[PDB]
């Protein structure tokens, strides 16, 4: 379900469903969530930090 994504000595947990794009740059992985009243907040996540489950879609399913 959740993301554990460190900031700078704090690590945010962010919702799988929330994430509203998600794009493979090379060495990166920079996503753009929504978190209220149209609002969007940046993250990123590194390619061995992200796991299993944002992974498997876009080199599997469609």
């Amino acid at each position: 379900a959740t993301v554990k994504f460190k900031y700078k000595g704090e690590e945010k947990q962010v919702d799988i469903s929330k994430i509203k794009k998600v794009w493979r740059v090379g060495k990166m992985i920079s996503f753009t969530y929504d978190e209220g009243g149209g609002k969007t907040g940046r993250g990123a996540v590194s390619e061995k930090d992200a796991p299993k489950e944002l992974l498997q879609m876009l080199e599997k399913q469609k």
